[PDB]
């Protein structure tokens, strides 16, 4: 028997939240004598701007961010479990998160993303711990 007719098929994600209005920056590197603090990050000049995609499958959560005109990725983060090395937050406000995006070769970069409020951004973090519950043998 052949494998050989498959090798790029990835045609799978359990999609989690999508929000129309997510903007990136690139953030300083982490350390506790200054913290993420969102407001250290470029606030009012986006590195880009597009939409939110959090997906999943199995044991393997992907924070998608993608294109509001093109419908194209713009960086996407694998987490295998949460709270982890792929996703962190900020200490001053509940609408700013970090993501260790990867282009699937061991190429990676944190990234700083916010949301237009709390009550919104509370939906990332809840829409990824309602996947993990049973990972995290809750």
């Amino acid at each position: 028997g052949s494998p050989n007719s498959m090798a790029t098929e990835l045609e799978y994600e359990s999609v989690l939240c999508v929000k129309p209005d997510v903007s990136v920056y690139r953030i300083p590197p982490r350390a506790s004598n200054r913290g993420y603090r969102a407001s250290d990050w470029k606030l009012d000049q986006p590195d880009w701007t597009g939409r939110l995609r959090i997906t999943s499958k199995g044991k393997t959560a992907y924070i998608k961010l993608e294109d509001k005109v093109s419908g194209e990725l713009f960086a996407q983060a694998p987490v295998e479990q949460y709270p982890g090395i792929a996703v962190e937050t900020v200490t001053d406000s509940s609408r700013y998160f970090v993501i260790r995006i990867q282009d699937g070769t061991g190429r990676s970069a944190f990234i700083g993303i916010g949301f237009t409020d709390r009550g919104d951004a509370f939906d990332f973090n809840v829409s990824l711990q309602d996947h993990f519950k049973w990972v995290k043998q809750e």
